[PDB]
């Protein structure tokens, strides 16, 4: 009967996303979830046109339609082959700087600006550009290839979700080697429903520690 | 200035393909190898035009231009909410049968053949139908729905790599729930660099316990 649509960012499946759905599922059992995969640019039209109801996402929104709130800024890392120098540095941490002359793999091939855009544009607000740069289809293709021994990977910290053989995840020291997760909604938008889904985020964060996310509508107040 | 090119499959990627390449570069250390992401029609065809000189995949395409080797039978997983009735049974193992009435989430969406294709054969074999059937895009929606609550999924065992808060993995009790495994190359194929590519596998094998595979050129 009654239905909340929720698009997402591919990525944030390796985070709090599923954990947070399956919770608020269990508050409104009556309720009717679909989930749809899309863009931070799809996700504000179908919040316009009334097609989706929140979107999870990755990129701010230019649209005063839209009220879009950060929710945490989750640690990049830096996905390396096991025997590869950097990784004598696992438990110190590594600088961006101690990058530019790996070669890099960026991901996905999707449209853009996405991920790939993202890691570049980390790298140029620190005066850096790396040139070794090469650009694969999707997360698993960056991690195997890594993996292979074919060169390094920026990764968010959740990517840890994927564990492979001689697959080795660096802490970055960087302080802005960040990328920010945010959820977005209409603008007038009020509904109870939607409270539920943004409490329940504000309940896992609690839980695992994180700094809670700003009070529901503080634009109003 | 020498070099191989090789057609792979995503699903490899969590298994044992990243420590075969990296040994095998090792061996070599001459080598430029180029590793192409393609399906296994691609590959049949790469082969034959010479732009790969190895493919591993999972469907088989019946050319007599190929000799293709199964290197060995992977086990398939169910992937389950932690809280899913069919978790209940994670020592045990269930069957495909207890499988047909639930929301089964197939990927990829790549050109087909593809693995979704290979699950519904599977369950074809079995003389089974599933009809609550929806094709989702990569195998990191498939496992993330899963964890969300949307369903259950069928994936080769070492995708286990890939572990979700509430994200389990059940064992099929069928024998036959299983996908293969294969190399393909040319016909006529004996170069040395393929043949170093296949006894890298064999090596890694022996260190896993697995059964070697055939011997080169059988």
């Amino acid at each position: 009967e009654k239905t909340i649509r929720i698009g997402f960012v591919g990525s944030l499946l390796f985070g709090l996303l599923p954990r947070i759905i399956h919770l608020y599922r269990q508050a409104h059992p009556n309720l009717r979830i679909e989930l749809y995969e899309m863009g931070t640019k799809a996700q504000t039209e179908a919040l316009k046109e009334g097609r989706i109801d929140a979107g999870f996402g990755r990129l701010k929104i230019s649209d005063p339609a839209i009220k879009r709130t950060l929710l945490r800024n989750e640690r990049l890392m830096v996905a390396v082959h096991a025997s590869h120098p950097l990784n004598q540095m696992k438990d110190k941490g590594v600088h961006l700087n101690d990058l530019i002359d790996e070669k890099i793999l960026l991901y996905p091939s999707s449209p853009k600006p996405n991920f790939s855009t993202h890691v570049m544009n980390i790298f140029s607000d620190h005066g850096l550009e790396p040139t070794k740069i090469n650009e694969v289809r999707e997360v698993q293709l960056a991690l195997g290839l890594v993996a292979a021994g074919e060169g390094i990977s920026l990764v968010p910290a959740s990517t840890q979700s994927i564990q492979l053989f001689n697959l080795s995840y660096v802490p970055l020291l960087d302080p802005d080697a960040i990328t920010p997760i945010y959820i977005a909604v209409r603008n007038m938008e009020e509904s109870t429903y939607i409270y539920s889904l943004y409490e329940t985020i504000r309940q896992i964060y609690a839980y695992e520690g994180f700094t809670e996310p700003p009070n529901w509508l503080e634009h109003h107040h």
